[PDB]
């Protein structure tokens, strides 16, 4: 019975939330995850993925100067009110690792504009990006219109949606995302701290990774912490204040590293299992994963995890080609399949 005990998930002050393993995709807990709402700031991890992408190709770089222009003038621009701005001037020159820092650190909506001109040359073809990035990704509950998240009426995403980016963040795009861990940042003689608090939770390793709010959206964060090893995400979504969207977040994340643990079985190209093949040019077949193995399992579980496959024929037939699919590999625990990943040829076996 505790052994095999499924722990109570706490009560979160909040609209919708996910918690989910980074490395497995497994989600130990979610309410209203695919639920559409406003992602206030959210949105800017989007931005800074498309930019992360954009720096990965190799298109511009931290130190490349930006000329600040028109749109992205924070006072000429009333869109911009009451949010949190650089206070971009036209004429300016700014390195991009001071407006990506605008971006990720201090949700500067004026640096979003600056940044999306410089790298797709307008904020339409830059939003095109976005909502390609979103369907690449498979989002299915999740739309752009802006490049800040200000003055976008269709606009929404989902707590699913959003862990979803957060992924994709930490996974596509990792010098983009280690930015998020700053606590600080200094433009034009005014220090401006990271809005992401949790940063300063003794009790966690919180490392990105971002913030929101509006009156409509509620209180918004993406969150991502280490043990380990083990990395969790959380997105809340529609928390009810700044304090608030931390705490709740909080419970989530620690929750998750208390009841819950990451174990990687296999990796790409080691052997799980052998079979016989015919008319190829070797005797035997060499079985395993085409993609590393991760699963989240209950917390203590790891020795009694059992796996096993099966294949999908009778027979193994040369030619196979190398990451063929040919069978699933079954992991178990208690009796039961909890999780299965494809089994594949690991090395091409050409006709004899």
């Amino acid at each position: 019975n505790i052994k095999t005990m499924i722990p109570g998930v706490p009560q979160i002050d909040a609209e919708s939330y996910i918690l989910i393993d980074y490395n497995s995709g497994k989600v130990l807990a979610e309410q209203n995850a695919d639920v559409r709402r406003d992602p206030a700031s959210l949105t800017k991890m989007m931005t800074s993925y498309v930019i992360g992408q954009a720096m990965k190709a190799g298109k511009f770089k931290e130190t490349d100067l930006v000329t600040i222009g028109n749109d992205a003038w924070a006072t000429g621009n009333p869109v911009f009110k009451g949010s949190s701005l650089m206070f971009l001037k036209p004429g300016m020159q700014v390195p991009v690792s001071q407006l990506i820092r605008g971006i990720n650190l201090q949700s500067g909506n004026d640096a979003c504009v600056a940044m999306a001109d410089f790298a797709a040359g307008s904020q339409d073809a830059f939003v095109g990006l976005m909502n390609s990035y979103v369907n690449a990704l498979g989002l299915k509950n999740t739309h752009f219109q802006t490049v800040h998240g200000l003055d976008a009426d269709g606009q929404y995403s989902s707590a699913r949606d959003m862990a979803l980016i957060g992924q994709a963040l930490i996974r596509d795009v990792p010098n983009e995302y280690s930015i998020y861990k700053e606590k600080e940042f200094t433009f034009n003689g005014i220090r401006q701290l990271n809005r992401n608090g949790l940063l300063w939770d003794n009790s966690l390793n919180v490392d990105g990774i971002k913030t929101g709010h509006t009156d409509k959206a509620g209180y918004n964060l993406v969150a991502s912490a280490t043990e380990g090893q083990m990395r969790l995400i959380s997105a809340v979504m529609g928390g009810r204040t700044f304090k608030g969207r931390e705490a709740e977040s909080k419970k989530l994340l620690t929750w998750g590293f208390r009841f819950f643990e990451t174990v990687n079985p296999l990796k790409v190209g080691k052997e799980f299992a052998s079979e016989p093949v015919w008319f190829g040019d070797s005797d035997r077949a060499s079985l395993g994963v085409d993609k590393d193995v991760y699963l989240t399992i209950p917390r203590g579980r790891m020795k009694d995890l059992k796996a096993s496959y099966v294949l999908n024929s009778s027979e193994l037939h040369a030619p196979l080609q190398k990451n063929q699919v040919v069978g699933t590999i079954n992991f178990q625990l208690d009796g039961k399949t909890i999780e299965q990943r494809p089994l594949v040829v690991l090395q091409e076996i050409p006709e004899g």
